[PDB]
């Protein structure tokens, strides 16, 4: 037929004109409305679209349930199965176990990624009722968090694991009941006894035929040898949405018995093409758990491999053949199947032939082998022999769903009781243009011995033979080559300890007991988390919430699907989406541009220029960017225009075919491009106390050095959205916008359509995440949209994709930092010289409060008497940069643990030590002189150390390192003061209104925006202790310009401080006029007060007004307070390094932070882990790369390693310092967002100390100063473990000469 049928939560749907291009995504939001599956990144690596499918399978005989990516299924492969989504397990009447257990446990904050986990965690449930904690963390890998840090999400769900005050109570939870669980829709069991036909889908552009047999297939192919094969989709939607490739026929194998097939042979288990990798993994896990340890090496190469292979939503559909015949250079699975000589089977209409891979099967740039009317039938994975060995490797920035920078299978078979080389084959992805064999090397050493000799011989031929250009795409040049030898090293090692496990022992010999740890495949201890908070007084009455651990307001209705985000609200019926252009040069000339091509789209209406708009073209915090560009291009990214259309489809479409012609300028990319061509904002920020000259001649030491520290991606689950819905009067427009700051977003509306603002309203419900990212950079879209808006009289729609919101909107400031420090042999510190030097893009925006702001905090927790500090921030052809959570504090800081590192170092002394003698006391002024007061550091120092047990923990680590030479811990403790209020001091205000109805229930609103902070459920907590009562009589719907004007962005860490004050002041003025009223029926309930307010004719709506007293530095004086007060906080960490790899585990962090007497330590305990897992990626994983014209390489999850479920501290430990109110803030709390992001840096530290003492074993001296940079990546990491692999890899640099990527 031409129908397709599928079920959607147990209703039929029947799409009589399905187009192949259609994702179940796009299906699901904008045809069926339900806009609980989450778009974050259309590439398969968040999870955020994560929805189970159910079938009857033909082949097992039997009701099957697994989880995909809807983001990637195209609709036209799902016929006759039955998908679920969040809204069909449960909803706020009703939830689901798993919906009520990750909302209760403080698992969902801005709740964007919760669906998507909910769904994994669901599926789990329905093929395995009692899961192991292991199987849940598992469940995980291919979803993503960037608010929670992960642990109270494994831990609420821990529950459900066979073997697994409070912040939440499980006794609570109510149980699971599998026969509630939605039928298996009726009509699908029916239709399982009809056979399948041959099904054909048209669209607009593509054609897709699903085949029933293999005779379909193979006619099809002989007679169309174009058509494309599709099984999973996951690289061909890739392919098609990124790579914009169009391929108008398509044909899927999925349901041919024979590409579905296992068949156990004599030589090993053929698989058809088609089978998913889940099945490969289920069948290979079952053979090697039953058949003999020699037989199953391969087996076990290949799950060594799929353990790190994506997660469970594309190994459902990711097919074997899919991935060999896509035969990318990274595969994991190609050098597995090269090295073991795999036996694949291919076909065509008449004719089969049989090969083994090895390296004529890949001749070129992903390419086979196979003729273009052939297709894969089988791959036949091998048993292996008595006397062969098999290992497999992969290394890649982050363990779980990345991609391999080297990756390689190996195979050795020795002659019959010797030691005696017969077989040997070194297979390696990530290396070439291709999977490629050592094919030069392995020759050299048949009949050799293994041993020393062998070893030797083959580092220096890899060496030799693996080379790599310079300009190698992937970059790491010198990292890659150092992994083919450490790689080889752990197989040799590997191979040793086997010979000896076949009773070869004496003839191989013994591994060096120090040398075991090496070839130990990956395995983390289950977790253990630690949350300690004080209780509130026994006196406080149940219904005052203020210090209790009160779940965000929106938890239920985000694990439910219900929450609603900018884009899911629906379309108006004549509704456009709006697409932006954006420059691909860093400088140049706009000389014309040809929408020739758009205007042939369907459903084009026109393209928006800088001559478009009405009134000014001129925005941006300091008036110095474009709206759209005019006569020249200044990054990569810049918006030049926006088409409109009727869908985002025809709008894409439509913007590709937008031509523009260039006329290239010089381009200023680097900071040091900066400083050769003054280019800078403004002039230099400068902060000095004391005599820098006398310090530096007093010091018995100085050492001077230089760090960069790269940038950051906010990665908000949510991208920018903006809805813009004209009016029709007065120049009226309403926009419903994803922003932090709906001030800015109305303002430059205004001024950009020429209004005044009293006609533009901004209203924001919750966003999906900001963390800085959207205090202005939001505003590039809102612009846009409201002109596309104003312009069609119609309401318009954009949201970014992930690719296109990574290029705009640009991240955290790249800080390159110049330092000198002067010091005593004590570890006293008497003088600190630091220029600093930022790279600020392309326009101003927050560059120069960011710098400001690294100078407050370049002394971090230390008294300097002696101090100059400086900063310059650097104006360049790269998208601009912004606020993000530190705004400029972690650079600041990390620099001065940097130098403070050193100086313990160079003085031989332990580094808390000399951390904890230079450290500030109470009353001393800082290098701004502002007077420490309530300093708590000291008792968050001392609790931290002794709670940590760091002393008892240091002899541990130091007996480690000893007794093992290729793995190495390091354990660090780290200090953070971090100054509360904006940098500018106005910003510092706060309004709120407040509504009582005659039924007694309060509508309140204030100027902040939720983002997963749970602002609004903090201000419900005070309002209803400020009123006096229940919380459920409060509510707050959302955040407007026309109910609160003027409001400071949410920013700063300050809104809780700021609304919360303007929110107590406008209850105050209630409760005053409901006083006599009080006063007269002084027990009667709030109900009768109210109805005798309103009867009285008595106001019953108050404003309510702060502003943070007695701010204002002058950087001319050195004089005034910035900070209205300073937060505090401590963290010890201590790492694992692997020195062969650069891989690390995070064993165990323990923070006690300073929060005042919180508002509510639910969400602050959530704050804390959030902001120390966001500045772990900062300082570990998280790298942007660019090309040396200045084009951002790293545009979605794939290429951008945010921490995973299973990157976190194995044990997690957080206490809230007791007994230390802050009067001076609402209810003696203190804000929480910001400052523990920094404290993360005790990672970068403790790995820092693991490769001091993995230097210390190779290499001359001592008390050597080597170079870390931030991130410390895999590569970062082991390029500093020189050993003598790295030495045989060094060869290169010519001077001068292309490269893949430059540093900025
Ligand atoms: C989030 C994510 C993570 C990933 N992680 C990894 C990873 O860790 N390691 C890794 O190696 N890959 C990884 N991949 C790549 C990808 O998932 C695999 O290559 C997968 O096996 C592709 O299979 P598919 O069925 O989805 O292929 P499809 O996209 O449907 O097709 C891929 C190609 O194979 C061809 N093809 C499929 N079947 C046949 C056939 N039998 N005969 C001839 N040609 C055929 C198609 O025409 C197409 O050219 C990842 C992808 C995603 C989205
Ligand atoms: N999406 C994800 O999370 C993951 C996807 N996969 C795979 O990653 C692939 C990424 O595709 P692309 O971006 O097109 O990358 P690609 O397929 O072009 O491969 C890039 C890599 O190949 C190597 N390479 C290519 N040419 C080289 C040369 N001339 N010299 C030396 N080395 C060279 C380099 O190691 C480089 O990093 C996907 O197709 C997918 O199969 C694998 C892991 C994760
Ligand atoms: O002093 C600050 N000003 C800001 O505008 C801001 N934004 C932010 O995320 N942190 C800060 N800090
Ligand atoms: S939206 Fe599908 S994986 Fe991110
Ligand atoms: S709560 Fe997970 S991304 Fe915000
Ligand atoms: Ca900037």
């Amino acid at each position: 037929a031409d129908e397709l049928v599928f079920f959607v939560n147990g209703k039929k749907v029947v799409e009589k004109n399905a187009d192949p291009e259609t994702t179940l995504l796009v299906y699901l939001r904008r045809k069926l409305g339900l806009c609980g599956t989450k778009l974050g990144c259309g590439e398969g690596g968040c999870g955020a679209c994560t929805v189970m499918i159910s079938k009857y399978d033909r082949l097992q005989n039997k009701i099957v349930h697994f989880s995909v990516n809807a983001c990637l299924a195209p609709i036209c492969s799902l016929h006759h199965v039955a998908v679920t989504t969040v809204e069909g397990i449960g909803n706020t009447q009703k939830l689901h176990p798993v919906q009520e257990r990750i909302a209760r446990s403080h698992g969902s904050q801005c709740g964007f990624c919760t669906p998507g986990i909910v769904m994994s965690m669901y599926t789990l449930l329905r093929n395995q009722p009692e899961p192991t904690v292991e199987e849940i963390e598992n469940a995980f890998q291919g979803n993503l968090c960037r608010c929670t840090g992960y642990r109270p999400i494994l831990q609420g769900f821990r529950t459900f694991a066979k073997d697994g005050p409070s912040l939440f109570n499980p006794e609570d939870f109510k149980p699971l009941d599998p026969t509630q669980e939605p039928i298996f829709p009726p009509e699908l069991l029916r239709l399982k006894d009809t056979p399948q036909k041959k099904l054909r889908f048209e669209g607009e552009r593509v054609t897709w035929i699903q085949a029933s047999t293999m005779e379909e297939l193979l006619d099809l192919k002989a007679q169309h040898p174009d058509a494309k094969l599709v099984v999973g989709n996951t690289e061909i939607g890739i392919e098609m949405k990124f790579k914009n490739m169009l391929f108008p026929l398509i044909v899927c194998p999925a349901w041919i018995p024979e590409l579905n097939s296992v068949v156990h042979g004599p030589e090993g288990i053929s698989f058809g093409a088609s089978c998913p990798l889940s099945l490969v993994e289920s069948v290979l896990a079952e053979e090697i758990a039953k058949l003999p340890e020699q037989k199953t090496e391969v087996f076990r190469g290949v799950m060594e491999q799929l353990r790190w292979f994506a997660g469970k939503q594309v190994k459902s559909v990711a097919s074997i053949g899919g991935n060999i015949i896509t035969a990318s250079p990274i595969s994991d699975l190609n050098p597995v199947f090269m090295a073991s000589g795999a036996k694949l089977t291919l076909v065509s209409r008449g004719t089969r032939r049989t090969v083994r891979m090895d390296h004529t099967f890949f001749p070129g740039y992903r390419k086979t082998l196979l003729r273009p009317e052939e297709i894969l039938l089988s791959i036949e994975i091998p048993y292996s022999k008595e006397g062969e060995f098999f290992s497999a490797f992969k290394q890649a920035s982050r363990r779980e769903d990345d991609i391999a920078k080297v990756t390689s299978g190996m195979r050795v078979l020795f002659k019959p009781g010797t030691i005696e080389v017969q077989e040997l084959s070194l297979c390696f992805g990530g290396m070439a243009d291709r999977t490629i064999s050592a094919l030069k090397t392995t020759p050299k050493q048949l009949s050799k011995s293994w041993n020393e000799e062998l070893l030797q011989s083959v580092c220096a031929g890899l060496a030799e033979e693996l080379q790599l250009a310079p300009d190698a795409p992937g970059g790491m040049v010198e990292f890659r080559r150092t992994l083919t030898l450490s790689f080889f090293f752990k197989f040799y090692l590997t191979v040793l300890q086997k010979l000896g496990r076949a009773d070869l022992e004496d003839m191989a010999g013994k591994l060096d007991p120090t040398f075991a740890s090496a070839t130990l495949l990956f395995q983390k201890d289950p977790p253990a988390n630690v949350q300690l908070f004080q209780e509130v007084p026994k006196d406080q009455s149940e219904e005052d919430m203020v210090g209790r651990p009160l779940p965000h307001l929106a938890a239920n209705m985000q694990a439910s699907g219900e929450a609603v985000y900018c884009d899911d609200i629906p379309r108006y019926e004549n509704e456009l989406s709006l697409r932006l252009v954006t420059s691909t040069r860093a400088h140049a000339k706009i000389t014309s541009i040809d929408t020739s091509e758009a205007k042939k789209v369907p459903g084009f209406v026109c393209f928006l220029t800088a001559e478009d708009v009405p009134n000014s073209n001129a925005t941006g915090l300091f008036n110095d960017e474009t709206v759209f560009a005019k006569d020249e291009v200044t990054c990569v990214g810049h918006i030049i225009g926006a088409v409109v259309a009727d869908t985002p489809e025809h709008a894409q479409r439509a913007a590709r075919g937008v031509k523009i012609t260039y006329e290239d300028l010089p381009a200023i990319i680097t900071i040091q491009d900066a400083i050769n061509n003054n280019s800078f904002y403004g002039s230099e920020i400068k902060i000095e106390k004391g005599d820098l000259k006398k310090g530096f001649s007093e010091a018995d030491n100085v050492v001077s050095g230089e760090l960069y520290i790269g940038g950051q991606e906010h990665f908000y689950l949510e991208t920018n959205c903006t809805i813009a819905v004209p009016k029709g009067e007065a120049g009226e427009m309403e926009l419903f916008v994803s922003t932090q700051n709906t001030m800015k977003t109305q303002s430059f509306v205004a001024k950009m359509l020429g209004v005044p603002d009293n006609r533009i309203v901004v209203r924001v419900k919750r966003m999906g995440g900001g963390f800085g990212g959207k205090e202005t950079r939001s505003t590039v879209v809102s612009t846009a949209l409201a002109l596309a808006a104003h312009k069609t009289g119609r309401p318009v729609r954009c949201m970014l994709d992930r690719d296109e919101d990574m290029l705009i909107t640009g991240g955290r400031h790249p800080f390159l930092a110049k330092y000198k420090v002067g010091f005593m042999k004590t570890g006293t510190v008497v003088a600190l010289e630091v220029a600093h030097f930022s790279n600020g893009g392309n326009t101003e925006d927050l560059s120069r409060s960011i710098m400001e702001r690294a100078l407050f905090h370049m002394d971090n927790a230390y008294k300097i008497p002696n101090i100059r500090g400086t900063g310059r921030i650097c104006k360049t052809n790269l998208p601009s940069n912004t606020a993000f959570r530190g705004f400029g504090g972690p650079q600041g800081m990390l620099i001065a643990e940097y130098w403070m590192s050193e100086v313990a170092i160079t003085c031989g002394l332990p580094a808390e030590e000399v951390r904890r003698k230079n450290m500030y006391k109470e009353g001393d002024l800082t290098h701004f002189n502002q007077k420490l007061e309530g300093f708590t550091l000291p008792r968050c120092w001392d609790e931290c150390i002794a709670s940590s047990q760091y002393l008892a923990r240091k002899r541990e680590v130091e007996k480690f390192n000893r007794e093992n030479r290729w793995k190495k811990r390091g354990l660090c403790i780290i200090p953070t003061k971090f100054g509360i209020s904006f940098t500018l001091p106005f910003l510092n205000q706060g309004g709120a209104l407040v509504h009582v109805y005659t039924d007694g229930s309060v509508l309140l609103t204030h100027g902040g925006t939720e983002m997963g902070q749970g602002l609004h459920t903090k201000m419900v907590q005070v309002a209803s202790r400020a009123l006096k009562i229940p919380t459920s009589k409060i509510h707050i719907s959302e955040t407007s310009t026309n109910t609160v004007p003027n409001t400071s962005p949410t920013a700063a860490s300050a809104s809780a401080d700021l609304n919360g004050q303007g929110v107590y002041e406008a209850c105050q003025t209630i409760l005053k006029r409901l006083e006599p009223f009080k006063k007269k029926k002084p027990t009667g309930p709030w109900e009768a007060w109210v109805m005798d307010a309103y009867t009285s004719a008595v106001s019953l709506s108050a404003t309510g007004f702060y502003k943070t007293p007695n701010l204002g530095y002058s950087f001319e004086t050195n004089s005034g307070n910035p900070f209205h007060y300073f937060s505090y906080g401590v963290a010890c960490s201590e790492v694992e390094i692997d020195c062969l790899t650069g891989d690390h585990k995070n064993l165990r962090t323990d923070i006690v932070m300073d929060v005042g007497s919180s508002l509510n330590p639910a969400i602050d305990i959530g704050q804390v882990e959030g902001a120390f897992v966001q500045g772990l990626g900062l300082f570990t994983m998280e790298e942007l790369h660019y090309s040396p014209e200045g084009s951002l390489h790293t545009r979605g999850p794939s290429t951008y390693k945010i921490p995973a479920f299973g990157s976190i501290p194995i044990e997690f430990r957080v206490s809230l310092l007791r007994d230390c109110p802050n009067k001076r803030a609402i209810y003696a709390s203190k804000a929480v967002g910001e400052p523990p992001l920094f404290l993360a840096s005790s990672i970068f530290f403790a790995i820092k100390d693991a490769i001091r003492a993995a230097r210390a074993q190779h290499g001359d001296n001592a008390k050597q100063l080597f170079q870390l940079d931030s991130p410390a990546t895999p590569e970062k990491i082991r390029n500093a473990c020189v050993d003598q692999f790295t030495t045989l890899c060094v060869t290169g640099v010519p001077e001068n000469s292309k490269s893949w990527s430059v540093r900025i």
